[PDB]
């Protein structure tokens, strides 16, 4: 019960004191986005939900549901929902009468539901069959949580809430309520529940805890009269430290309780113990059954060991089986696991709160070391984060994350930045250049050696011979003016196919053949040529030639009644060139038209929005749904679907980019390639699930592309500029990259020191009495040292990190029994060099206040780490801030502000001591905003003439903070502990003595998350003011934004009316989930605006669309797209 540990956990979400016992021991406008989803695993399940043939695994994360289908391969996803609340139980039950299962779930705000998977032709819904709210006006919720169990038949549902009471719903076919009445317990402490298999009437085993130990006992539920019988078997006495229940299935019946070196098993009158050696060192926490009889088991550690437990049966001559005895194996090591699942086929899911979640084969026979478990995949999750800094490292107009992530053996930096990520090797500043292509100048050979520039009115053969330029064209080709396509296709020919003329050519010769002319003197607009035939088309209209072997044939030619603005060619699937279909795009009338190739007989058409002219087309093969994308001249984006057998209209939903036209075509980056559309920002079009990438690219802008795969440039591909070619190989697709460096110990605080190129990250790690337990960076560090004061372990480090290789230059290890909690880098006084101070405190077993710390200042030079100066301190130092040159840092209830002298000393300067338990502390300008443990706010200014401290205003309505951050000079934002956002203001009223001795709260939202670090900045390149991000224990990222007044009436009348129209999963009110909630108050929220739902807009059909807002459908289409580009 010290508190920096205390903190610790609750900083890593691990059950803390509760703050009951922490007592005992004692007019704005703003807009709420996310960037991260919430990545840890909160529970999962495995049934038969999707079909009664299916194998299903569901997750929950904080408030998102996702479903995946197990195949001999691995997992495939099929849908994804968000619920308005936070996902506490989550159960699979089958009723008799019923096709397949039926999901129950809880919210922490008390909302209860059954929902039912329904796929009907394409489309999925998930119905509602019955939803209700079980709150109790008067209780208190207990320890451990919220339990919800299930009868084996399908007769009740039992929710321990509160103490004294067990909460029984009734499950018949009326109900649709779900009214649920209570039933009295004796005992008020109750650790673990669950429902007895093979018995007559509802059976019920638990094991609760009151003076003299703890026991077990059952009960029998009569829910005809609402009240507990009487059980099967009288009450015993158990471990200590008894925490798990195990319902055994019907063979053997009886339940089996897990504690800590002791495994029992108790069924009436039979009763069996072991204490097998391995289990005394660590915990158990989740188990999980393979066999549907109940023959084997599964148990995790609290360290990563995974266990098999084995029931060994004995067969009686005349009765029922019988169990002789228990066996406990050590299977190997996996991450901490939170939920474990197992699948199909000795494969299984182990999933994970503090690490990466990750999937898992159990082989027979032991492979060296003797371990049975070998690993197939991992999931990334960001962890909980702790804290976090935004770097620009490259120097251009964009930063990026580095937080601290994981907990013990999973600890870990992670790099997050937004984008597309080509890495320009030949970079040559070229003007203007009109389009790209390739040109082979050997037979079939491999990898290309020459590419093909074209201007602005031209096209010119290049050679490359490697990483330098030269320009040779072959004698026989054009060099003053453009062609459409100059490429190849196959048998020793090569295209030309130009405004002039239509042409093929010999390469083994390097001569003429033969040539066509459009016998009209009227020259080509648009043609298509993919890799083995040309279609084009003038005037208004369409020629089409296949390219045969040394010569050329008209194959096809026909006018059509619009002027043809372009085409495209490409075959889908199983024909080896010859594509059957083609497209064709106007300019007029934009519409994409459907026409066969073979003699352009019609197929049809379909008009769309607008009356600017497309800039490109493309059909497109990425998965096994076909699409036709076209880009308009003003920043349209329009796909239609492609059925190749008949191509009956597919999806579509209209959607802008940025201001200059689109030019789309087709890249190569996996067998599975998609498209690259080129406009202000180049654009990925890429394969997800079954949904398009959108992202951009690190790279000012491109018009026209080539792909390049020769040998010194294995897969990149070459993009033209108005001036500048941008080439590079491609990283991964999705918005944001996640780059790991693992570190394998617990990470505490980073800060960056640009003049040292390095971080300085804070570091712990645990030691048995004191030797090793595994190689970590603190200990495998390039140099080390350790302190040399005069005035299990945990052992603090402070660790200089290479910011380019991200490898461990320095280790410096701090004294025993030291914690260090904070961590600056900044510049003093006069003095020229830039140090890191780092402020600790010395924390003992035994009494429950740290009473004495340090505070030092370290210099990072050529490449040692020396100190300078030490400052031994009278209490714990929570945090510090560099104020203007001086020092500014909190000591246990007190803060202080220091001097830097030019002696390299600090002394003492002014003092306040009227809080309790200063913990967060920031700055901005003169003014200092202290955030409290249990004291909300305070407001407090620093006077240059007196040089002191002026207390200017102090927040009241107690609140229970967890981070603070300064919005501008009037607004103040904090976080509270019950998932809770708050914006304060300074009033402006008269009677200048008390009433301006006052903030005001004037905004109020409840977030549903725990928020841990807000930092100015943003990730984005270069309506809306300012920036806040912030992390969160479930690994979210989301961003906080001020608006003005006019936009806060017009979005709040939007949200109104979108919550009028849209579905909730659970029937669930927007305004109940948003209201801002503790144990002492509940109001409606106020002052904020979450884009999360006004971003939901731009998924909603067209009828749905003119019915929000019924003051155009675009006109708020265009404000949405707007708001979609701040993150």
């Amino acid at each position: 019960q010290i508190l920096p540990k205390v903190l610790h956990k609750r900083t890593l979400g691990l059950p803390a004191m509760s703050t009951t016992d922490l007592e005992a021991y004692f007019m704005s406008y703003n807009y709420v986005v996310t960037a991260q989803k919430p990545t840890a695993v909160n529970g999962c399940v495995t049934g038969h939900f999707t079909s009664a043939e299916d194998l299903n695994l569901l997750i929950a994360k904080n408030t998102r549901l996702e479903i995946y289908v197990v195949t001999a391969e691995g997992l495939r996803p099929v849908k994804e929902v968000g619920m308005y609340g936070k996902i506490a139980v989550m159960e699979l039950f089958r009723p008799k009468g019923e096709s397949k299962d039926l999901l129950f779930i809880l919210t922490a705000k008390y909302n209860a539901c059954i929902l039912e998977y329904k796929q009907s032709g394409e489309s999925i819904d998930i119905i509602t069959r019955a939803h209700g709210n079980v709150q109790d006006r008067i209780g208190r919720p207990s320890e451990t949580g919220i339990i919800g169990i299930i009868d084996p038949e399908c007769r009740m549902i039992g929710l321990r809430l509160y103490d004294g009471l067990f909460k029984v719903i009734p499950l018949d076919r009326d109900n649709k309520e779900l009214k649920a009445f209570n039933i009295r317990l004796e005992e008020l402490h109750v650790i673990d529940v669950k429902f007895l298999y093979g018995c007559q009437a509802p059976t019920i085993c638990f094991v609760y805890q009151d003076p003299q130990g703890r026991h077990v006992k059952t009960y029998e539920v009569s829910l005809r009269e609402k009240e507990f019988n009487k059980g099967p078997w009288k009450q015993e006495n158990v471990e200590a430290e008894a925490s798990m229940v195990i319902a055994v299935p019907e063979p053997f019946g009886g339940a089996i309780i897990i504690g800590q070196e002791s495994i029992t098993y108790h069924n009436g009158d039979k009763y069996l113990a072991i204490a097998p050696p391995i289990i005394k060192q660590s915990t158990i926490v989740c188990h999980n059954r393979v066999d549907p009889n109940g023959s084997r088991y599964l148990l995790g550690d609290m360290e990563g060991r995974l266990f098999m437990l084995l029931l060994e049966k004995e067969e009686q001559m005349d009765g029922t089986v019988t169990l002789k005895d228990l066996r406990v194996e050590l299977l190997g090591e996996t991450s901490i696991a939170e939920c474990l699942t197992y699948l199909d086929n000795g494969v299984v899911f182990v999933g994970s709160r503090l690490g990466d979640s990750q999937l898992v084969k159990l082989n027979v026979d032991s492979n060296e070391q003797g371990s049975y478990v070998v690993a197939m995949e991992t999931f990334t999750n960001l962890g909980p984060i702790v804290d976090m800094c935004v770097v620009d490292l490259e120097r251009q107009g964009q930063g990026q994350l580095v937080t601290c992530s994981g907990a013990f053996k999973e600890g870990s930096l992670r790099i997050i930045r937004n984008g597309i990520g080509i890495h320009e090797h030949d970079s040559i500043d070229l003007p203007g250049i009109k389009g790209l292509w390739p040109l082979r100048s050997d037979p079939n050979r491999e990898t290309d050696d020459t590419l093909v520039l074209s201007f602005v009115g031209q096209t010119r053969v290049l050679m490359l011979n490697g990483e330098e330029v030269e320009e040779t064209e072959l004698m026989g080709f054009v060099d003053d003016q453009q062609t459409f396509f100059c490429g190849n296709v196959a048998h020793q020919q090569l295209i030309q196919i130009t405004s002039a003329s239509v042409r093929l050519v010999s390469q083994e010769p390097k001569a003429l053949v033969s040539e066509w002319k459009e016998p009209q003197a009227k020259n080509i607009s648009v043609a298509s040529c993919n890799s083995s035939q040309v279609v084009v088309a003038v005037g208004r209209a369409l020629y089409y030639l296949q390219i045969h072997p040394q010569e050329l044939r008209q194959i096809s030619h026909t006018e059509m009644e619009h002027e043809v603005a372009c085409l495209d060619i490409t075959p889908l699937g199983d024909s080896n060139g010859l594509s059957p279909l083609c497209a064709i795009g106007l300019k007029t009338d934009i519409s994409a038209r459907i026409l066969k190739l073979p003699s352009f007989e019609l197929l049809h058409k379909e008009m769309l929005g607008g009356e600017i002219d497309p800039e490109s087309i493309l059909m497109t093969t990425f998965e096994s749904s076909h699409y036709l994308l076209c880009a308009l001249g003003d920043g349209a984006l329009f796909y239609f679907g492609l059925n190749i057998e008949t191509g009956l209209l597919s999806d579509r939903k209209k959607v802008t980019l940025g201001t200059q036209p689109t030019v789309l075509r087709t890249f190569r980056s996996l067998s599975t390639t998609n498209v690259f559309a080129c406009s202000d920002r180049p654009t990925v079009i890429y394969s997800s699930n079954h949904k398009l990438v959108f992202s951009n690219v690190n790279l000012k802008e491109v018009n026209y592309m080539c792909p390049l795969n020769s040998d010194g440039y294995p897969d990149s591909l070459a993009l033209a500029n108005n001036s500048t070619l941008t080439i590079g190989t491609i990283d991964e697709i999705q918005k944001l990259h996640i780059r790991t460096v693992p570190l394998y110990e617990s990470p505490r605080k980073i800060c960056y020191q640009e003049v040292s190129q390095c971080f300085g990250v804070l570091s712990s790690r645990i030691e048995v009495q004191t030797t090793a337990l595994r190689p970590s960076a603190s200990t495998q560090a390039l140099s080390s040292s350790v302190s040399s004061s005069k005035l299990e372990v945990e052992v603090h480090n402070l660790l200089i990190i290479d910011q380019h290789t991200f490898e461990v230059l320095h280790a410096h290890q701090f004294l025993q029994n030291e914690y260090a909690l904070s961590l600056v880098s900044c510049k003093l006084g006069k003095d020229p060099n830039t140090y890191f101070i780092v402020g600790t405190a010395m924390v003992y077993p035994e009494e429950a206040e740290p009473k004495q710390g340090r505070i030092v200042v370290f210099q990072y030079s050529d490449g040692k780490l020396q100190t300078v100066a030490e400052k031994e301190v009278k209490g714990a130092v929570y945090s510090m801030v560099e104020f203007n040159g001086k020092l500014l840092a909190s000591i246990n209830s007190t803060v202080r502000l220091y001097e830097w002298t030019t002696e390299k000393e600090l002394r003492t300067e002014c003092n306040h001591y009227n809080n309790i338990m200063a913990l967060y502390l920031k700055t901005k300008g003169d003014f200092i905003l202290v955030g409290d443990l249990m004291r909300s706010v305070l407001l407090l200014a620093y006077k240059p003439m007196e040089g002191n401290f002026e207390e200017i205003a102090r927040d009241f309505n107690p609140n229970w903070m967890s981070a603070v951050e300064i919005l501008d000079d009037d607004n103040f934002l904090g976080a509270e502990n019950a998932f809770n956002l708050f914006v304060c203001q300074k009033d402006s009223a008269a009677t200048t003595d008390e009433e301006r001795q006052h903030l005001q709260e004037v905004g109020l939202f409840h977030l549903g998350e725990f928020v841990n670090v807000f930092c100015h900045g943003s990730l984005v390149m270069q309506p809306t003011q300012g920036s806040v991000l912030f992390g969160t224990v479930n690994g979210m990222i989301g961003l906080v934004t001020s608006l003005s007044e006019s936009w806060y009436n017009l979005l709040l009348d939007m949200q109104n009316r979108l919550n009028k129209v849209i579905k909730s999963v659970g029937k669930i009110e927007h305004s109940f989930w948003r209201s801002f909630h503790t144990e002492r108050k509940t109001e409606p929220a106020t002052g904020f605006i979450d884009g999360d739902l006004i971003e939901s807009f731009l998924d909603i059909s067209r009828p749905k669309m003119q019915e929000v807002v019924a003051a155009t459908a675009d006109d708020l289409i265009k404000v949405v797209e707007e708001l979609t580009r701040i993150h």
